């Protein structure tokens, strides 16, 4: 699909069992999803944005299905927001920016 | 052109007479500059990230060019840690998102 810009760009995705709506987001580097379950260790990491730093917890090796494209990688899990799916599973499914 | 987001997706922007990198990104509703001074009267706004608010001052109809195309529109000035080409800004050049 080709996606404008008037709106938003969010899109359903499925991690875990449960479907979630997420934003498509070329400024993020990582991948970072609200508060959930996930199978597996994690180790801890602060991540900084606008306004200042918050605590998640790191997972590897998730697959995510997004807008019905499978991709695997690194999810940060926290107390963001909005769901955002970043650069490291955008490059997975082919996302590019033009204009 | 067409750009993959393996790295940060950054441009050159000319703001003010003053050449900047910013980044494209499509998580940000709006464009937020680091601090500089603008022409004109501001007004208040307050916006949201990962990590809380921030109050930034909002300066109207302003001429930016990004990595070549000229813009004119709302720009954020405020304390933030890197320079963001928000969808405001990003209809203007025509950028879509497509995989
Ligand atoms: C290592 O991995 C990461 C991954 C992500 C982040 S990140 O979330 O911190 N970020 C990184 C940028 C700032 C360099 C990704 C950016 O796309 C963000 C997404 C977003 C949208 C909505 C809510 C939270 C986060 N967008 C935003 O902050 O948008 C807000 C939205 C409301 C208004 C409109 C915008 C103009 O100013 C900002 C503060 C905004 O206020 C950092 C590190
Ligand atoms: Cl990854």
């Amino acid at each position: 699909p080709q996606i404008t810009l008037w709106k938003r760009p969010l899109v359903t995705i499925k991690i875990g069992g449960q479907l979630k709506e997420a934003l498509l987001d070329t400024g993020a580097d990582d991948t970072v999803i609200e508060e959930m379950s996930l199978p597996g260790r994690w180790k801890p990491k602060m991540i900084g944005g606008i306004g200042g730093f918050i605590k998640v917890r790191q997972y590897d090796q998730i697959i995510i299905e997004i807008a019905g494209h499978k991709a695997i990688g690194t999810v940060l899990v926290g107390p963001t927001p909005v769901n955002i799916i970043g650069r490291n599973l955008l490059t997975q499914i082919g996302a590019t920016l033009n204009f």
